[PDB]
């Protein structure tokens, strides 16, 4: 398992938590020095448990698919909550068995459906470590509309930060003050499957992307990524989704 405590949190402890979340994900090889996530894991081993504690020491346990860093559901006290999608239904066969009751949220866990339920796109929702405290508090007792926003904060401050050094650094800048995500934060979130695919294909194409990927850079400018010498590949991306997925 992995754990993060908001009480006493600073940019250093959060960065060490995200390094620890990355290291909890199994891999057999690296492609251009980046861990390649597994094509599949059978049974309970598919799910990492992530314990998160708010400023006040109250806690949820978050179930994460280690093949794709997808958040499936979470346990709050005696009640488990899972997204309304088949992968989270399957997760609920393996995690949070002792929960007194299991709520299926009235949305899947993808951004389009969470944004509809929250009533706001990601662009308009402040993220940071305070926002993560607020998200944990929200999730401890059920409120489906409030939960969708909290889950958007949770996904971006854990899974997205695991996938990209830049996003980890953005949340470190927000350790004490929430701010809406940068243009580049949104671009990288949207681009992870695409970048993962192109970096795998570049092995067998001399480090050249079969299809260039358009991103927004840290200056807010559109850039075309064509090969593995790009800073997005040499420093930013931290995990590759397996092309099988
Ligand atoms: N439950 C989730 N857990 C982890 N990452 C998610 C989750 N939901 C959405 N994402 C991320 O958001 C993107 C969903 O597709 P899209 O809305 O088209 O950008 C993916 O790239 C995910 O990395
Ligand atoms: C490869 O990417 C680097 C860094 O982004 C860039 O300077 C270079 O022009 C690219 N090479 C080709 C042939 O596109």
């Amino acid at each position: 398992d992995v754990s993060f405590r908001l009480s006493g949190a600073d940019p250093r402890s959060y960065g060490m938590f995200i390094k620890d979340l990355r290291n909890a994900l199994p891999f057999r090889e690296k492609v251009y020095n980046i861990p390649l996530l597994l094509p599949s894991v059978s049974g309970a081993g598919r799910y990492l448990l992530m314990h998160l504690f708010n400023y006040d020491g109250k806690t949820i346990t978050v179930a994460v698919d280690v093949t794709n860093v997808y958040i499936m559901g979470y346990l709050a006290d005696t009640t488990s909550y899972f997204f309304n999608e088949p992968a989270a239904e399957l997760a609920s066969q393996y995690v949070f068995r002792d929960a007194r009751r299991k709520i299926t949220l009235p949305y899947s866990g993808n951004y389009e459906r969470l944004q509809i339920a929250a009533g706001k796109p990601r662009e308009k929702i402040p993220i940071g470590l305070p926002a993560l405290d607020s998200a944990i508090s929200t999730l401890l007792h059920y409120d489906s509309t409030a939960a969708a926003g909290a889950l958007l904060v949770l996904i971006q401050t854990t899974a997205e930060a695991a996938r990209f050094k830049y996003i980890e650094q953005q949340i470190q800048e927000r350790a004490y003050r929430d701010e809406v995500p940068s243009l580049a934060t949104i671009s990288l979130e949207n681009s992870w499957s695409g970048l993962s695919k192109q970096i795998q294909l570049a092995q067998g194409n001399n480090g050249i992307f079969r299809t260039p990927i358009v991103l927004v850079d840290n200056k807010g400018n559109r850039v075309q990524i064509t090969n593995v010498t790009s800073k997005v590949v040499t420093s930013n991306i931290q995990l590759l989704l397996n092309t099988r997925n």
